[PDB]
């Protein structure tokens, strides 16, 4: 930078800060990525001068030729990757690609089924705190007891007692592959909708590492983050049939100007995701994600689910009688960021819980290996057993340093 | 840029196409402006990578101790300037910032009174299809048929027939200044909250050029973007009362993450809005747009309201026999950016219209002063006077060039 700190000493030194932060410790929470010097270099253009409300040669104002270029290809791009019928690529995040979708289908109190939010299901899909719980009558199915993975008899029987107008698959801590032939199956079955918010495994997606929801569903949702390592935002993949209104849906209907700067970053993170070398991080990514799983194991701990299939693992502290508040809190000590989370059937409230979830795509952006796996599961392992003892500890801290150099 | 040219030439080359037409046009679309290199620099940091659902000190994840100060440096700086009792700098956009003030207050089917849209009110003040007009009743009043002011009678007189809970004051294409002592009183007659949208003025607010809504509003929602010449995004002012509900209609409520780099820019244009030098930046926009506004009548064009106030004008086309969609196009071809505007009691739809919007805030950032604006207002007298002679039409293009250098 050069403007910024002579301009803002104080935004240039808590931004430099967070810089070294990043650098410093272990990145393990599920939902965080690095993005490239490219996609920042994308989101830091003078595109964020540039009011651009509609679409590609059909904007509300003129000058649009080149924002429009820019658009254009992250849609293209987007449809590359996925091979959707069409791309919505102005959703401000996650959220709002969701929002856009239900303001889409559904009306004020209709029926949605989605995954219960305590078994891996999203805010977004029907907390009694967020728009979609206040908005929307949301009904919940769950994993199984003992497999942790989601009961498809269950989705099936929620879906033809409560008759869903739209039925909401994917997650934000499910360990293991969903079934997407499944959900549609039942959303024909009861003439429901199908939406799948593949946020988490979006880049995994891409690279042939998850099957891919498009061909089943009529919605597909993502953020441009996370395991896709684009910038900040939403994304709405869907059938050529709903793209008008999708379209709509979005602007006029629950967004004004687009964030063009992020739009171009957008292109850069597809333009990205379509090479090949993207394919071995994913892989990496994965790969890391059962060898971390493994080695935990063989540290003692429990996975819910018993293990994983994505970028994602869920420890099961009831064994240890750790609470994930107690874990998470600990493991900040020594410089590895988890976030607890709750587990399926957790006896404990998600502001306590009886879990930490722990992704790898961010320490396999950062060139992280298996070897590197079997010492994270070790740490960890050194950590939790000694949670009382400073010196155990400290030799964490060392051994983390280790790591991040 | 360094990074992004090698990765993405398709990316960069649109930029760099968008980057020139920045400098070669004038821009006089009353919303837009250019921001700072430190905005952007803010905007392009590696604060996009980190995840920070929650508030300062109250975050759902650890390691947010930086992004924290970030933060706060927004919300102290945002209250320093409009000395607001609380500020949430997350809202994603303008829109965003209204949804969850609605979100906040509002339930389903409730009726709302804002600006008539064809008057001057905005999209998500009722538009029927915007989630405003379709999630909640909305009535409007208008402006004076004659003088095109805010009939506060007919304000008073809707808001005592309706009931509305909620009442909307601001605007996107309102040349005076708006009365906030009188539609507080109104609000106060018929027991409704006051909600003021200051996105247009808000940078006149902050150099004491526009009264302030803050002191008379429950709630000031707003872009960060157009006047106050921030990055892209939104925020909501209110008082301490409703701080909490205000922020948990944002998250969990509306929003998921929110986007701590476009936060951190935020931070940096409120830290450039505070300096002594945006106060007289201010005044030379509001001086430009009268000196314009004149210029403009001085060539026989008729005003909405007959003249401004504020950084914005309409010209009422009719006298010359023109709509707005006609004159934006032809302005298009000698390098004037300006939209077609709906005027009140529009005989024309707002695909066509009677009017052209314009304002100064871009054109001020860029140095132009009181001879620029008599210059602007000549050509646009040369162009409009003689659509049909392409040798007018090239000498507005060589007269444009000689502006833009
Ligand atoms: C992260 C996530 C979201 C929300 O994205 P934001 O950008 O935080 O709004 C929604 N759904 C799922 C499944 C997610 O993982
Ligand atoms: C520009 C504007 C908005 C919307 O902001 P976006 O960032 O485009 O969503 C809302 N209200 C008013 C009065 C505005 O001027």
């Amino acid at each position: 930078m050069k403007y910024l700190p002579q301009q803002d000493p104080q935004v240039f030194a808590a931004i430099e800060q967070e810089r070294k932060r990043q650098h410093a410790k272990i990145e393990l929470i599920a939902s965080e990525n690095f993005v490239s010097r490219a996609v920042m270099e994308a989101q830091g253009s003078v595109l964020t001068n540039k009011y651009a409300e509609g679409y590609p040669g059909r904007r509300a104002y003129g000058g649009c030729e080149y924002v429009d270029i820019v658009e254009e290809l992250a849609r293209e791009r987007a449809k590359q990757l996925f091979g959707a019928e069409h791309a919505n690529v102005q959703p401000h995040s996650g959220a709002q690609a969701n929002m856009a979708v239900y303001f889409t289908v559904l009306e004020h109190g209709d029926t949605v089924l989605g995954m219960n939010l305590s078994h891996g299901g999203h805010l977004t899909h029907g907390s009694p705190v967020n728009f979609s719980g206040v908005q929307y009558n949301f009904v919940a199915y769950g994993v199984d007891p003992e497999t942790h993975v989601i009961d498809y008899d269950d989705v099936r029987e929620k879906a033809r007692l409560h008759r869903p107008k739209l039925i909401v698959a994917a997650a934000s801590a499910y360990p293991r592959i969903i079934d997407f032939a499944k959900f549609r199956e039942i959303a024909d079955e009861v003439g429901a909708y199908l939406m799948v918010d593949m946020a988490h495994i979006a880049g995994l997606v891409a690279a042939g590492l998850h099957p891919n929801p498009v061909p089943y569903a009529h919605f597909v949702t993502t953020t441009t983050h996370k395991t896709l390592r684009g910038p900040r935002g939403g994304m709405i993949l869907c059938q050529e049939q709903f793209a008008k209104q999708i379209d709509k849906a979005i602007f006029p209907g629950i967004q004004g100007g687009p964030l063009m700067h992020v739009i171009a970053a957008k292109a850069v993170a597809f333009g990205e995701a379509l090479q090949d070398d993207f394919k071995a991080y994913a892989k990496r990514v994965v790969d890391n994600a059962k060898r971390l799983a493994s080695a935990l194991q063989n540290e003692g701990f429990t996975l819910v689910s018993g293990g994983t299939d994505n970028h994602l693992l869920l420890v099961d502290l009831r064994p240890q009688q750790l609470t994930g508040k107690t874990a998470e809190k600990v493991l900040d000590e020594v410089g590895i960021t988890v976030n607890k989370n709750t587990i399926p059937y957790d006896p404990e409230s998600p502001f306590v819980t009886s879990g930490i979830r722990i992704g790898t795509a961010a320490v396999t952006t950062r060139g992280f290996g298996l070897e590197e796996m079997d010492e994270i599961a070790a740490i960890i392992g050194l950590v939790l057993k000694n949670v009382g003892s400073e010196q155990a500890l400290e030799e964490a801290r060392q051994r983390v340093a280790a790591l991040t150099d």
